[PDB]
């Protein structure tokens, strides 16, 4: 099979291998999305609720006008040429959403030396599929259960768009003598590597020193 990938709301042409340019053609699409309750058999000449979602055109390509989630899967065409020459298509289908710029919320002024922290919580709205958010200290990536570093992760999909939205809350335990201006940032990175990661504008608290 063939990997596809095409944004959500973009238009999708998928070739008919071995199909006549002109019609009449014999060929069927047949395609297993999360529209259809098993495989769904689509003619040339189509003709239901399927028309409006995905359509047969005249030179046997499968027409998408705006794939959505729902519209991941399989599709396989079984077209034949002028006999009785046959070919196959396989493709797999899957789509993606960028997210709106990545915002730290309830971020920390100032935090103390020696103790646990709550430095602030990175949020990413309008992602699919879901992917990850991490921060960052100084431009080197930190990571949890090391060194009083945790974070306190969630995800959540959206009832109607089914877009995600993460939330990614920083605690760290600052070492006594350390930096006492460090810079943090949180960073959105995609599942598949359809585009650079988006990172949120820095934070930079001060570090007190404990009475």
């Amino acid at each position: 099979a063939q990997n596809i990938t095409a944004r959500i709301g973009e238009p999708l042409v998928l070739k008919c291998k071995g199909a006549p340019k002109k019609p009449p053609q014999r060929l069927e699409w047949k395609l297993n999305t999360g529209r259809t309750e098993a495989w769904k058999v689509l003619s040339p000449q189509g003709g239901g609720p399927w028309d409006s979602v995905a359509r047969v055109l005249p030179n046997g390509s499968l027409f998408l006008p705006a794939v959505g989630i729902q519209d991941e899967g399989i599709f396989r065409c079984q077209a034949m040429n002028r006999n009785g020459k046959e070919t196959k298509s396989n493709y797999r289908v899957r789509v993606y959403q960028i997210p709106g710029k990545p915002e730290i919320v309830d971020s920390a002024s100032e935090l103390t030396a020696g103790v646990p922290n709550k430095v602030g919580t990175c949020v990413s709205e309008g992602s699919y599929p879901a992917g990850t958010l991490s921060w960052h200290l100084d431009g080197k990536p930190l990571v949890p259960n090391e060194k009083g570093v945790s974070v306190k992760e969630q995800t959540r999909r959206h009832p109607e768009t089914g877009l995600f939205t993460l939330q990614s809350e920083l605690m760290v335990t600052p070492a006594r003598g350390g930096d006492p201006r460090p810079t943090f940032s949180c960073s959105f990175s995609p599942g598949l590597p359809r585009h650079r990661a988006l990172r949120t504008a820095p934070i930079q608290p001060r570090v007190w020193e404990p009475v």
